[PDB]
């Protein structure tokens, strides 16, 4: 019974993401009344998505992409597995089930995927081709393979709207948002690192696409605009990536309150110690540095970066810096949607 | 020591220009003898233009306007580069100097150009005020600001009695000519794709100024037998668009034996390949369509548009058809100049 049409881009859309991605294979189309960006394989597995059975012991965290998903991650494993660390040093990627993980590959498109990469030849290839194996199944499936006896962590950037209306009734979210200058930047650079983007094209051209909503999963505000209306309830979490910078011990307690766990100060402080930047940037379980072993990821870029805000201010001139002003205040009139660092 | 005068058009010329060409700020006067239609801020480059030093490296092409300068241009071009084609890359408008360009524009009337367009608002005010600042400064001094160690490429509408003579002593030409009934349809939609005509006029109306001499550049029979009387001179090659239809890679070869160099059949194949029409059309290195970003360019037009030879027939009614008939009859009696096709 699902709900949206989508339909194709237009021109002057079409001609502002082959700037950015007119090589990558995967396409995109724009899905529902707010044209969500969604790479065309996403199609396939829409509704079973839109009417996936949930459980009440489930937990996602959700977020817009590059706005602290990982951290979060992390910290809820943590937190529902009684702090249990040497449980946690399995990688994220078979803790948590990536809801929206496969749309990125189309398996009719598996020969121009290795084109895109420099050296082809070094692949491991018997890994290669067994992450392309599980990127063909879709995300409903992951979900639904995980046995009743075992607690569900779910992973996803997609919008509220797209998922079970009423999911909150069953399932507990953590959502995080971040100021989206720095989502920009973040999304520009995992672009870089999983080669989607053109060599020729600059941040400029990645900041045009991303604010006029014609990257993977935006509008943006529109995305965090859903979870916002829903903060109120018990069963939802809203978090700003910036508070974790600010004081990620109460971030911390926030959430274990959040999810009914009690925790002493000393189990915040080793919890806020193991997320330390340098340390979780160093974490073979976390930081997907499992993935260039394979071949797939591109040199000088790190799933784990940088990790301060304001940075944004690096990569913008006056100009894109009056767009980005004017795109923020036209999308936060007539709401009480506020940043914390804004 | 310009020798030429100039005159203001008569009432009865003015009527019919004004028909046509009104709304556009820039008049003309016609310059010489011959009558040859220019636009009024020519004259203050003439004399400069008439005297401008050549040098033995420059290469220039020329045509009365529409009759395939721009294919030539890219030849010419890519033969002197050795068919570097990634150095070909760049806009035709930066590795050729246009010598007449300026003159359609009049700093004077800066504020009227952008009156013309139906959506003035739209423009990108930085790139259109870089255009109009560009095209202040007289050919002649753009010419002169190519160091010595830099090969000039020129392309010129200018016929040879406004530029130096003797110039074929130091520099070498290539002269297009192309039926002038096609060279009338091409010139009437190039003026639209520039929003140089009243729209309410139509293609026999620029039909009637054209073959009368009160366009832009004519006479036009006069332009081309200036040229056609140097054909036998080693630094002239007189060709015919039409020919490149009827036999590219011929053309090819007699362009670049002229130019100096033994191409292989591989070589003049893949030059070939390359003007093929819907690619060089689609070839954002020579098509224009960065004007078109600029917002200077009318919905529905091109400046590479259909490249056919013999599709005047498709605007000429049987009465314009005898006029041509007479007009083209009139000028190639007691002449050898004669047009492939016709
Ligand atoms: N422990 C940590 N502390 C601070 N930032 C972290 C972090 N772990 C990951 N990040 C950052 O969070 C961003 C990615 O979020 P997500 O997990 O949703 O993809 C990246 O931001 P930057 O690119 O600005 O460095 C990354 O560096
Ligand atoms: N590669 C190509 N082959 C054939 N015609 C071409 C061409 N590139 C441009 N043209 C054409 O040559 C004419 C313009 O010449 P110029 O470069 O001197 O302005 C236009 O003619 P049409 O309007 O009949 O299509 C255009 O379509
Ligand atoms: C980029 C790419 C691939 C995979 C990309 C993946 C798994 C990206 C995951 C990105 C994540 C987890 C971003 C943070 O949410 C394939 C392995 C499917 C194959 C070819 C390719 O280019
Ligand atoms: C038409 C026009 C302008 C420019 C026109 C140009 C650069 C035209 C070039 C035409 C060519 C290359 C014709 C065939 O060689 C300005 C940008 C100078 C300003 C106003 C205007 O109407
Ligand atoms: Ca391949
Ligand atoms: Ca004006
Ligand atoms: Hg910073
Ligand atoms: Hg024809």
């Amino acid at each position: 019974p699902f709900p949206y049409e989508f339909r194709e881009l237009n021109p002057e859309e079409d001609k502002l993401v082959k700037a950015n991605l007119g090589a990558f294979p995967t396409t995109y189309v724009k899905l529902g009344p707010k044209g969500y960006m969604v790479y065309r394989p996403y199609l396939k597995d829409a509704a079973n998505i839109y009417n996936m059975p949930l459980r009440p012991t489930d937990v996602f965290v959700a977020s817009y992409q590059r706005s602290g998903t990982t951290m979060t991650q992390e910290l809820v494993w943590l937190i529902e597995n009684d702090l249990n660390f040497e449980a946690a040093k399995t990688y994220m990627s078979l803790r948590y089930i990536y809801l929206d993980g496969f749309m990125i590959y189309d398996p009719e498109k598996q020969e121009e995927y290795n084109d895109i990469l420099p050296n082809p030849e070094n692949l491991d290839m018997e890994r290669y081709l067994g992450l392309l194996e599980y990127s063909s199944r879709p995300g409903s499936s992951l979900l639904a393979a995980v046995p009743p006896t075992e607690k569900r962590f779910v992973k996803t950037h997609l919008p509220l709207s797209l998922m079970p209306p009423n999911m909150l009734d069953t399932v507990k979210m953590v959502y995080l948002a971040r100021d989206p200058r720095d989502v920009a930047v973040s999304s520009f650079h995992h672009a870089r690192l999983l080669y989607l983007l053109n060599k020729q094209s600059n941040f400029k051209d990645f900041w045009e696409m991303f604010h006029r909503g014609l990257y993977t999963l935006t509008p943006y505000f529109e995305h965090v605009k859903e979870a916002w209306a829903k903060r109120h309830d018990p069963n939802m979490l809203f978090l700003f990536y910036e508070d974790y910078l600010k004081d990620l011990p109460g971030s911390i307690a926030r959430i274990a309150d959040f999810l009914g766990k009690k925790l002493s100060e000393e189990q915040i402080q080793r919890l806020s110690e193991h997320l330390n930047f340098e340390k979780f940037k160093n974490n073979g379980a976390v930081n997907m540095e499992d993935y260039r072993e394979i071949g797939i990821l591109a040199d000088g870029e790190h799933f784990i970066r940088k990790g301060k805000a304001g940075c944004w201010r690096d990569y913008f001139d006056e100009e894109m810096t009056k767009q980005a002003e004017k795109w923020i205040k036209d999308n936060l009139k007539d709401t009480d949607l506020r940043y914390p660092n804004m």
